[PDB]
C-alpha cells in the first residue's frame, strides 16, 4: 500500500453486531483506536457495515486473516483492508440507494 494500511472495513455483520460488540471481538485481534457502524439515513437501521481504525498495520492484518469469511451471530463477514472508506462507501450506496440489503451487497 501507498500509505498505512491501519482501517478495516467490515460488511454483513449480523444487525447484533455493534460497537460494542465489534469493539470486544477486534481487540482479539489489535489494538482497537475506534469503531464505527454505519446507519441507513433515514431508518438509521444498521447497514451491516462497520469501520476499524488499529493502531498498527499488524492489528489490521490480524483481523482481516481471522475475521475475514468467519460467521459471526450466525452471517458471514467480509472483512478487508480499506483506505478512506472507498469501499465501505460504495457498499453505502449500493444498498441505501441500490437494491441491495445488508447481507446481499456484492463485495
Amino acid at each position: 500500500g501507498q500509505i498505512p494500511l491501519k482501517e478495516v472495513t467490515f460488511a454483513r455483520l449480523n444487525d447484533n453486531v455493534r460497537e460494542t460488540f465489534l469493539k470486544d471481538m477486534c481487540r482479539k485481534y489489535g489494538e482497537v483506536e475506534e469503531v464505527e457502524i454505519l446507519l441507513h439515513p433515514r431508518t438509521r437501521k444498521h447497514l451491516g457495515l462497520a469501520r476499524v481504525l488499529f493502531t498498527s498495520t499488524r492489528g489490521a492484518k490480524e483481523t482481516v486473516k481471522n475475521l475475514h469469511l468467519t460467521s459471526v451471530m450466525g452471517n458471514i463477514i467480509h472483512a478487508q483492508l480499506d483506505i478512506k472508506g472507498q469501499q465501505r462507501m460504495k457498499y453505502y450506496e449500493l444498498i441505501v440507494n441500490g437494491s441491495y440489503t445488508p447481507q446481499t451487497v456484492p463485495t
